């Protein structure tokens, strides 16, 4: 049976990937299979042991993190953007780094043990001194709490385009490059022999496929 | 002097308060005193021993986890709804008996003794609850604030149910060991100003 | 020979199964087996982790309850049935749900599940006006202890049976639900001649047991 | 008043005591005093720490079992005996002390319970021997589980007379000195003065009276 | 040349056996053996792991708690025996089951243990009832603390004769039977070639037999 | 006073085998109920006393917490000894001499780079009261406390050495858990060993 | 009085701190008041956490890593210059943008630390590079092991200076903003008052205006 | 392949061990093996179990701390010298032990109770400390003994290092002169590891041109 089996699978990601990836999929199998169920889940720190054992099916991720010892697919590219809110004002026109380190940041977890501390003295020892001064967990919320005020932070391009709707955001010319990145997806070694994993691995390389056509 | 301070506070708490509570907090004080930093931590260890030694500065729960030696307080009630997508053809029945898809939060971290059903999806939080369902069909309880908000941009339909309503307590507390602390007493201060300020507008 | 031997098997089951299924292989095996020995352990905790290490040899539970880290094998379809006392007087009519719900509850905890508030919460607001005024340890004190007050619970229905002649009960028709029992084992035990030995008898006896029930 | 509150308890107790003792509590409590709810927990290993922790009203033991930390009050005195399947054709006579300690066993287990070897030199200390074939947790099931083997068990009275009309025993004659136990409830010292708590003594101490005067 | 060298040995043993056994080890040790040093260690509740992740050199134990996992040998039988201060007046003549199970016991606790909630509810159904007024850690503290007390105890037999010059004791007559049991020495398996292994459990192999000739007489 | 509880108390083999004795013989005939169970010392003594695991411990006052009641017990001298038999000893010892010797050391509780000396330690076993039986013998030494020297002074007879550096002593103290404080059957059995105490300090 | 006391204080300051400040201190204090004594501690990656525990009197570190929950005071300012060899030749005064922020760096880590991939996430974040090649426990080492290397850092003014007469180096005119921070001591909040504490930290603020001048 | 490598190894020393060795490591492999990376940890905790999981690659430290049941090797020797600050007065002639146990005394803390220290001092050795000033390492020691009348116990070569800034004076203590081997030790399981073999054997070589040309 290619697609019709009550198999729940457990998958590892971020609120940025959910609502620009999964959502799609769970609209492909929910006309399609309604015999499959899922249950996402939040990034621990030892999310490779999860792997080495076995409990997760999957974890969708940047991949500059994923280790070499579990398989892994590329999915897609995403890049970063500075943005602001249109009420600012201090940011009609480019201005220097001097404004962007004076002007504040927002932040996101990117993780669980934050230890806050130890970012700052890498930074400052590369010569920049951000002050954060409002620090959430995940992504998702950052265009919300930042509109209304004088602050900026970095987020994933992809995410502005959601909320161009709600949230009017301002792009903003970054003194400095915009290095971006590519998203993947690894199964956990000791089961790429499953049935329907793979399907479900088509699923998802597919549907990436489909949304870099813009 | 409380307007020129530089305090950061370390406050537990849910999406949903975050985006229908603390948003009108984090304004407000972003041009009142501009000097103070926040940090939004979700809910995982038991909170007692968190504060039980003084870890954070504040915990915003509903009333029922809230227990214990630690100093509490109240902010507002909030009603749960039950919603479905403006697509699905049999919501327009206890023979239904509720067997299409739900749609469940997930609090906390790691029956039918009255009855059992389907859970199609599993969600770490509450706001996702609403786009994921998109058209699926599938059904979901979530806070009527929650279902407020999304008006102008995910239009659902609140569905009745056989079952009355449920309401529940939303309130902060703090370390014991932190009553008398000006900076403390300031912050909450203010979380109930905003609390009150809001059932009195309704 | 492991039908002349001194072994000591671990079990791992509820104290339903212990009364109504164990009890025959018991007896078998005491005149067809006399050198064998057995544990009964509680179900009080995370099994999985037992099997994993192997420190017990089988575990028996409702199927849904399984993972799929380990084999497992079916024994028999059971039902959950509602009951009643034959003394109260309110059963003489129809259940509307709203007085059901008004109605006392017994209930049968099994393990440890958490702390009353998230227990409560927990009721995660499904509907669940249920006030459960006993909570009890396993299914077996159910019958003894609901008869003679006005109270309803939820327990299989061959226990209803096993105290047919002694706790008279009345069943009700609540506003089907089944599940099937099973037996699991740890996956490094699965070609141990002992393990093979045991579970296939289990397995005729209750075959056995759902001829009779058909 | 507590007889009208919606007041909920919590107590520890094994399954020997929930069906011969708290079930007619549980039955006069339901029309008495309608708004009382209850938890019955089970036995463990430890059982008096879950009293220092705080959770739990009371825990009812025997006697022996406790230390004088916590507050007591006693309930009714009670006999074990060693009782056999009236089948099994070898009870009749007189066990002579080898006969008895050479026989299979079935043995409750309340907690964790131990490792065959220290059972073993547990009970090698005395002069006795380790021939226990079957451990099963609690002192209820194993009436159903001695019917139609050779096996011997030493289990209360009281839970005697519970299967007499479905399970009949044969009472043995082991040349060892009879053992009895008084039972005996207690509740945490450390608590602030309650009259729910005063209210629930009392009725524990009324149905321990009846139980002794019709015996 | 393994007596010309300057090693440091770890065995895991109880107090009874460090007395009654390695003390004489040490003294010989002292002359034939200048430059061995030793640490002695208490007895957890696992000591078998240590041996897997090879962290001790030997564990010495009766061997019914002895596993497979690791090459073993028997060093000798040792006998239960019960004892009482010669003070005691019910002691002359034989106990009764009953007077028995009707005295002050002393108990020692050879692991952590557990409230002896264990113990009790496992003797109760085996018919007898005891009262462990005194629970003490190890064998060697119970003949200080019987004495003057009227109270009982099990210690093995070599304890006794150690005590027979310092604190005199009476040995009881229990009315059920009384055995014996077989202590033995159990090392790591990356050491079976150690050198250092087999000459040191060749000395102890040599001292128990000492000690069946020594006790035979 | 007399009744049936069972106390858990945390003390060394020393402390039982030279103090507790006494008070299990009063109580033996003034208290036959009471029962004891002494234990050995694992660590972390502060959770034990802070979640009332325990009733008393018993041991010296350095090793204290400062957030629960405690009580003075008596002091105690160090002193240094060794066999009879050694035959090195029949003098004083010159500082070089001892510190080239053999020592046997007690390790308590289940180390540091000490800057200003060198020992060589060629026994190590848990405690102090098998240091005696097993010295006794040999040519080595040790320190161990006073009391325990007079202990065996009829069945292991040892030599008190003139040890060349300074001598120490220390206070032996009893603490109990701060929620136990008002317990009528904690204060009884504090204050029987308190008395205990002071009994030996006059009687010497 | 403080200055005749047997007391002992438990300072927690980095290695940079104990030699620039602390020296100073030390050898006043030792004929001041010769019964006091002092044990230092090395930092962590959440020193505060000390500070609640409670068995510790001071900690000295950068305000901005400061909660702003405890009460603090003020001490001195620093300049961070970026460094480099004498014998390297790339730094012809020939300041450039990029080639800087292609080269190896030394950097320091004060606590456990953070896995290489995960700096680059937040280095990433803004536009920078990650080309670390040493990271070592203090400051107080970057420079002896920068030296006979080709390799860049970025280390405290007053360090230099306390090494400009055994250990040569040479500022580099980064195109990067300056970057500055002011030097703290806090102390126990939910503290009862003692006359020592104050007695310290008035011998602080005194040595923290001789040296500013 | 050869040393045109990427890997990052992850060493675990002391401060004076960094200061006094591994810079002339580094040095060489800077010039002979561009593409290697380090991370010089600070000794705490335990340090194997790190050893044991894998996830470092060196231990240097003194052969005497060192377990068995990983590989090890002798890189050289070391001796422990007193010192103080030639500007002090007593501190001249010879010191008896009584000069010597009455002085301020600083101290170097490797790892991390304040007061279970003093009970082990006072045990055996009559450890009348006076213990003044204690820093985490050992080279901040000499910065802090100039212009103070204490004494302190610091390796021989870092005296040496310490010449051309802050001298000191050497002082006969009346105890024993006291010797220690540095060694380094590598995992078990990387026993065979091609990288961690290569960067083994160019350490020993250091450490012989060291012993050879300084002795």
């Amino acid at each position: 049976n290619p697609a019709e089996s009550d198999r729940r699978f457990r998958i590892i990601l971020s609120d940025f990937m959910a609502l620009v990836f999964f959502d799609k999929i769970i609209l492909r199998l929910a006309r399609e299979a309604p015999g499959v169920s899922f249950e996402l889940l939040p990034l621990d720190d030892d999310p490779e042991e999860l792997l080495r054992r076995g409990d997760v099916d999957f974890l969708i991720l940047p991949d500059l993190f994923m280790s070499g010892a579990h398989p892994k697919a590329r999915l897609f590219e995403e890049r970063l953007v500075c943005v602001g809110c249109p009420t600012n004002e201090q940011l009609q026109g480019q201005l220097s780094l001097e404004q962007y380190m004076s002007m504040g940041h927002v932040a996101a977890k990117f993780g669980r043990g934050l230890k806050p501390s130890v970012e700052q003295w890498l930074l400052m020892q590369h010569g920049l001194k951000r002050r954060i001064e409002l620090v959430v967990p995940g992504f998702n919320l950052i265009p919300p709490l930042l509109s209304g005020t004088n602050r900026i932070a970095t987020i994933p391009l992809r995410l502005v385009k959601h909320y161009e709707r709600t949230i009017p955001l301002r792009i903003i010319e970054h003194p400095l490059p915009l290095v971006s990145f590519t998203e993947a997806v690894q199964w956990p070694a000791l089961h790429n022999t499953d049935p329907g994993n793979i399907w479900m691995r088509e699923i998802m390389i597919q549907e990436a496929l489909r949304m870099e056509s813009e």
